[PDB]
């Protein structure tokens, strides 16, 4: 009859959670609802912006206000005066299944001090998502630094930074060579490790 979509997916990066399904090819063009079950009510409700749309995705970002309870979603699909059933996703959980990607790093030198600038420009803005405030308190990074030169290996971490935005000093042993630093965000210690940026190299003279 008029089939449910197919091959549900969420995901969810930098705080960007967006649902993916697909759907068979119909004479003509198919609408979808996506309805979400949020933990406290635990009862599915329309997710306003994505009800009789005809992408095959919804951009979810707005529904999901909790990082640690759990959130369903499913959606229906609409051929002219035909509805399918609703089909479910697997269960979602921020904290679980949201990545984290490689920071953006800069990394400059005074003297033979390095200097490393490190965030996401991709996470919202707490004024937009004020119940990110609780989450960004929690926000961490760990910074490797690595002298191959030499050759070396450190581990520092910056937190508490203002508008998220973190800056560390580090003192070069010595101090012709050349050392290469690379970071990743942490959300309570460890129960949300990002990965890794990729290594940015400088060189610090004598």
């Amino acid at each position: 009859a008029v089939p449910s979509p197919t091959g549900t997916s969420v995901k969810s990066k930098n705080f960007r959670t967006v649902l993916y399904w697909q759907y068979p090819s119909m004479s003509e063009t198919p609408h979808f609802v996506v309805e979400v079950k949020p933990y406290l009510s635990g009862k599915y409700q329309t997710v306003s912006t994505c009800v009789n749309i005809s992408a095959t995705s919804c951009d979810l970002s707005e529904e999901i206000n909790e990082i640690f309870h759990s959130y369903w979603f499913r959606i229906k699909a609409i051929v002219g005066s035909q509805q399918s059933q609703y089909v479910e996703t697997d269960e979602f959980v921020l904290q679980k299944h949201g990545k984290i990607g490689p920071p953006k790093l800069n990394l400059s030198r005074h003297g033979a001090e390095i200097i490393v600038d490190v965030y996401h420009p991709e996470f919202p803005s707490v004024e937009v998502r004020p119940w990110m405030r609780e989450i960004y308190s929690e926000l961490s990074y760990s910074v490797i630094f690595r002298n191959s030169e030499n050759e070396s290996r450190k581990n520092f971490t910056v937190a508490d930074c203002e508008m998220n935005e973190c800056n560390l000093s580090i003192p070069v042993p010595s101090e012709g060579s050349t050392y290469c630093v690379s970071a990743k965000g942490h959300f309570f210690d460890d129960l949300i490790v990002g990965a890794s940026s990729e290594e940015s190299c400088i060189w610090v003279p004598i």
